[PDB]
């Protein structure tokens, strides 16, 4: 009488909207009328009224329930996160409920220890929070997989997860040697961003091959085999993925380990700090690499920041940001480096180093520096864009004023009948050249006659030398220039005595010369100092095939 | 006596505190002496005792009413998430709504059916995943316009979105043909990341013109006819938008088509998979472009990666990552690519394929490979980065070894009046140099003297001939080498008689040469083997302005 | 009997279960048998009935206690966000709270006033949306920093920020001339994304040096001193930093504001609008730099967009992406800026404006054009990448076709004792060559004879003259080209008469030209009309020491 509590009674008849008491000490509301059931064995007609199914937000006019489905976490599950209890089985319950969208989340506050492996069902994995590398933010917000545990040795904790993995700390304890590794996640479509893993043995689990695989903002700290590992036991080749501000610190094995082929994948702005490795692949094709800050080994003394273990299986990269190298770290893509014949790592090279360019299995190289150009092969060619044009080309090149003080470009020609180089005279206005002529030599002691572009010399007669054209050269002397050089008189080694010389041209029709100056070439007269015909042992010509 | 049950009695007075039930069983508490309201008609004086604003969280001393201010999502406006019925109005409800904030929300799980156009009054959207292109994340988290909903057909799903679209999948069901587009959301200042968008006309429709517009990690499934439209219908102009990492996959249409001009956007990592075009513009000015993977065409049989429609209007940008080209398409940005005299995409392209610049409007084009250079327009210039300097280059070249080992690079000269290359004699110590002489040559049958840089050679008298300045060279000979070359005697083809030769200098100045070696000029005396002056036809010179 | 309630009674005796009203209304239930305390002084062995320690839902048979754990913000410490009502406590109250995470969190819709300085303890910041620069978006979230108030005058508004400021909109309200600033967040290791700061003086005030520091997509709107500070006061030297996709509009300062050193960092796809400053630093090394649009100045009238202070102290960047400048803004990057003879920007820099490199203390710079090269210094050099190699050089150029129609490329020679250029003739099938031979003169006047490459000329008797190898000249001519000069007789000007030459080699050893063309030099010999020996004051020779 002086308080409230009234247990079932079977002999009473309990209106609509009557309350009384289960065993338990829970209310119950009766929803039917004239109800005679008992709801400690059968809640037909009856509702608990502790239940958020039975309270409102009048602000929304729907229960509390519905407002339950707003969030729901691995707490929703009876997660702890406390530090202390196997929370796996709560993980697992979430994930296999009907209740939960695509990923799983942690609530608000917790360390929640995993002592056996999660299957995600496809879920992806949001945190609560991507923290620094220490125990204040653990405390606050993780997942913390026990590496001691028998049952997750040698394996992965979470295995099957969906395209996201993100706002998450998560850090394996006493699992040293236990090779217990993080996470296995699909290669096609992801979305990793905001993480900070701690220890594993492999902390990304790439599964298959990659391809359309987005990875960002990654603390990667002390991995004891690779911070992402990429198996592609199929061989399909990963491609098409990004890996974006990575540090990388304090790792006992590699950075990134693929066992096999990556193509068109862009790595930029990662960090190295004391690890035992960079990123390794098989294959390495028309990726992008951007800036790399590696400083210090672990253990190791020298190691390459990328390291490609397949014969010339490094090609069509882009080594476009700069590679800081401290501690030990070495590189097989500066601008700088010498090419080898074979096994280059082959890219486009841009830095404030150098600007350069080399082929995989060739072993030219060009660079190009402040001071000018570099090659690897002791050759560099000039030519067209295009394969099918055959002109010459010219080359300008500064060489003064002109007369209102303008920089004065000249223009070289180099044909297959011309060497010549530009200038010009601003006073007189007139403009001139620079020649390199055709040389040839005539000498009786040849075994066979000295040819320059289809011109030989041969003797005539007594004294009169033909500079001609030999079968098959059509080409001809437009208005050239001639110089006869010195006779060496009877003998190769030469008496002493000399001679003097005049020309006759030589026609390639009748008039081509004397009307047209054309000419298929000339003919030396020599004379002693008598006037009469004599024969050099040698002598020299030079003559231009233009003026 | 046995339950507990009151409703409402007119006959009494209800104490503070006192608690009956409403006539729908709810029980209301008296916050009031003496309360005699019907809590049926007036809840003056009256609470509801199963609302949240009368329920309380100890931990903070708080009601559950507060906490549920934490997380509002459409669930709270009834929305089901239950992929048949239409939550359009719940959607507009929240959008409406006082007590929303800056985005909607979806509920933790829910496949939610969009049947009307929902204006979201200028909030955001914020999804709950971001799933692959299979149904099992469509039925844990999605919304799912649907395309036959007459309603629909032909506008925006989502109107006046906010600057955020993030955390989402969205597909629209049903709507092959209606040209039903997702989402309209303004170009200045938005974040757009964490997206997967399947079929629909327009995905993402830009109203305005892009300005501070950021778009990432976005998976562009069987859009019907771009991605990514932006009409830009005032002519605004887009400028600072950045697109990257982005899967085009398997559309009718375009990845991205801008109906007019684009300056200053970036474009990275982004991959046209099926696709039926790339990138579409009027005009791409300054932007930047990344690594591109374009794999196939759905039904197209040849497509450029980037479409620039505007004549010369696809100018100053930066082509810098590699683009794979696969099953059709093309590009007209590669670095070996030929140039046109105009229309080229004008920028500057870098990979593993060259290194090259063009401008839009010219012919010309350099392109660096570990070969050498290539050029567009059959022409290379050298000269300073001032184009108000005026000196001359010099050319230095590795041509052997000093005596110490090291590399000995050689200086050539190539002023108005000298062409030289150096060399060195490491044995001697002595250096020394390989000469491109002036040539010059007179014939009494030109029709007006020949002239190289401002000398000509003209008759003084018989037999005597002057290599003379013309008026306005004044230029000089400054210890010059000079070689008088071959006569033909009495007829321009010559008669084969010949004749000897000497030099007197012309000076500037009296005692010029004799004293400093300058010179204007010099002479050359021609005598036949009489020692009698005799007039050649035609005779060539070759000298050196230096030593 | 006709409402139900009933006060403690000290009289009776309460079963388990019982209910009862404290004196302020509230139901308490009994959870022990023979329960006489007194709820009102003490709850032992009793509970609140609306406490949701007590409420469940029954999906998840947990407590709602347990699900309010599930996301926790300053709206559960009493935070209004009614943008009157100080929350300077309740926010602060959050951060020394045992339940709370990682992160603060704000409520779902709130403009939250701060009139004191917030401690955040570690924990990083999650706002309630990124919004755009207006009223609307501040009024449904964002934090408002009271800048009149008295108290947070010339200080930081939050402090001891975690690593990650998220989601988030912020302002400053009647702060002008106050120097209030936003937050202080640590230089190691830190995730800045989707923000929204809106006045301040200081907007992010980074503490000690940056290290693994990634900032990306904030709209930074007119900050008083700088969007960015970081005073490195120990000077750590900052490092690996990302900052990419920021706005900075409308400043009466600079956008970033580094007091000393900044090492490897990136930068991309920043805007500066309106500022009167843009990135500000002591030293910039090896750092990248992307896309930047610069657009008009607040009140300066010039200013670089980038700006370092320290003498040479600007040195390995990338600038490789487009800059944009307009209404004010300069650069002191360009590829086409001239060259310094020392404090350059030093680095690589690559646009559609040209591809340059240079270094900070030198004034070498090479830059390519379409049209060609350019060079800052007035040479280029052409050489190995190898510092040991010491070959020569062959350089390849396009001069015509071969018979087939294909490009012939034509290699030249320059050696140490050989300048040539090769040619090609495809109607005859025979190489040959343009030529650039040595020349030297011999003077009687000379104070000391020419030497070139280690040859002079000297008199042996009358009429005889040696071109003669000097001591430690061990080179030789092999298969030779010679011409003789023109003789000036009798003294330095020349009389005008000729006289005629002959030549004979000087052996390097027996036979060594007879049998193999190998000659150490040669001798001139000069005759007069009646070929007697005559000495010439001056004459010139030509000659190749190869074929």
């Amino acid at each position: 009488t002086q308080y409230y509590l009234k247990y079932f009674n079977p002999e009473i008849v309990y209106p609509k909207n009557a309350r009384i008491m289960l065993d338990n000490g829970d209310i119950v509301r009766s929803t039917v009328v004239n109800n005679t059931s008992n709801p400690n064995v059968d809640m037909t007609g009856w509702v608990k009224v502790s239940s958020v199914s039975q309270i409102f937000d009048e602000t929304y006019n729907i229960t509390q329930s519905v407002i339950n489905g707003n969030l729901i976490t691995v707490d929703n599950f009876g997660a702890k996160g406390d530090g202390v209890t196997d929370d796996s089985a709560a993980f697992q319950a979430y994930c296999d409920s009907a209740l939960t969208g695509q990923n799983l989340y942690l609530g608000a506050k917790g360390r929640y220890i995993l002592k056996n492996q999660v299957d995600l069902k496809g879920k992806g994995l949001v945190g609560n929070g991507c923290g620094k590398v220490s125990e204040f933010y653990y405390n606050l917000g993780c997942i913390d997989v026990d590496g001691s545990s028998p049952d997750l040795q040698g394996k992965t904790a979470f295995i099957n997860c969906g395209p996201t993995i993100q706002n998450l700390t998560a850090r394996c304890s006493n699992g040293a040697g236990k090779q217990v590794s993080f996470i296995e996640i699909d290669g096609y479509l992801a979305n990793i961003d905001h993480i900070t893993l701690i220890n594993f043995y492999n902390q990304i689990v790439v599964k298959q091959a990659l391809v359309g695989f987005n990875f960002t903002n990654a603390w990667l700290y002390y991995s004891q085999n690779a911070g992402i590992y990429c198996e592609d036991p199929l061989n399909r080749v990963s491609t098409t993925g990004t890996f974006h501000n990575i540090y990388f610190q304090l790792g006992d094995g590699h950075a990134m380990i693929f066992d096999r082929d990556v193509h068109g994948c862009d790595f930029d702005n990662i960090i190295f700090e004391s690890m035992n490795g960079g990123i390794k692949a098989r294959t390495v094709a028309h990726c992008g690499f951007g800036k790399f800050w590696c400083e210090n080994l672990k253990t190791a003394t020298s190691k390459d920041w990328l390291e490609v273990t397949g014969a010339n299986s490094c090609y069509g990269n882009s080594f476009t940001g700069y590679v800081k190298l401290l501690g030990g770290w070495t590189s097989k893509t500066s601008p700088t480096l010498d090419s080898l014949p074979t096994n280059n790592y082959g890219g486009v090279s841009v830095s404030a180093e150098g600007i350069s360019i080399v082929n995989a299995g060739n072993k030219a190289k060009m660079l190009m520096l402040p001071s000018g150009f570099k090659t690897g092969n002791a050759t560099i060619d000039e030519t067209h864009i295009s394969s099918s044009t055959v002109t010459p080309l010219v080359k300008r090149r500064v060489i003064g004023a002109d007369s209102s003080g303008a920089q004065y470009l000249a223009s070289d020609t180099y044909t297959k009948l011309s060497r010549k180089w530009g200038t010009y005279n601003h006073g007189s206005n007139n403009a001139g050249a620079f020649y390199a002529p055709m040389m040839l030599t005539y000498d009786q002691s040849f075994s066979t006659p000295q040819n320059n572009n289809g011109w030989k010399i041969v003797k005539e007669s007594t004294g009169v030398y033909r500079v001609e054209r030999v079968s098959g050269n059509t080409s001809v002397i437009t208005n050239g220039h001639i110089v006869v050089g010195s006779p060496l008189m009877g003998s190769r080694l030469g008496t002493g005595t000399g001679a003097t010389h005049g020309i006759q041209m030589i026609e390639t029709y009748a008039g081509s010369w004397t009307s047209y100056t054309e000419a298929a070439g000339f003919k030396v007269f020599w004379r002693d100092s008598s006037n009469a015909l004599v024969d050099p042992h040698r002598f020299t010509v030079a003559f231009t095939a233009t003026s």
